[PDB]
């Protein structure tokens, strides 16, 4: 119930290999934060520059705290230098297997 | 690896309760298909009409075979009566924890 899922859709403008390298360090940063549960970076099949990240947090407060960390800035900056994003925060309604 | 992840973004134009009920039946239909791994239906926080579904399949062929089932067609008809959607098929690039 409390758990939140942040979903980002990226359009990569720069080199996808550089994007992935930057994202790996971004994810490691977030993995150091209290409340981090898991993440998966997905790449669209047959597209080169289309990515979706799914990140799970114990609660909304922990997610907001992570974004507000001073340590996030270089990662946020490096990501924005390479891509644009459309994103939203979600709660789970249904899961299978149950 | 071989796993594929299908991501759907729904904009619901009917009643959300009816959408969730019809979606549950469609999800059950896919859950019976060979190669189905898991799915999660997510609802955007502070919104009534925005959902994202994430579904994992063992491989691309299993996903294709499921989509091609004649039984899918009336399910699709019912779900699309209540919602529009934008979707894509993805491969996992990074996951934490490892
Ligand atoms: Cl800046
Ligand atoms: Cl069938």
């Amino acid at each position: 119930a409390d758990e939140v899922t942040f979903v980002n859709r990226f359009t990569v403008h720069g080199a996808p290999a550089e994007f992935e390298s930057v994202f790996a360090r971004t994810a490691a940063f977030f993995a150091r934060q209290p409340g981090f549960v898991r993440h998966t970076l997905l790449r669209e099949r047959d597209k080169d520059n289309s990515y979706v990240n799914i990140a799970v947090w114990t609660d909304h407060d922990a997610f907001r705290r992570a974004l507000a960390q001073p340590g996030f800035l270089p990662h946020a900056t490096a990501l924005r230098a390479l891509s644009t994003s459309e994103h939203g925060l979600f709660t789970a309604r249904q899961t299978l297997p149950e």
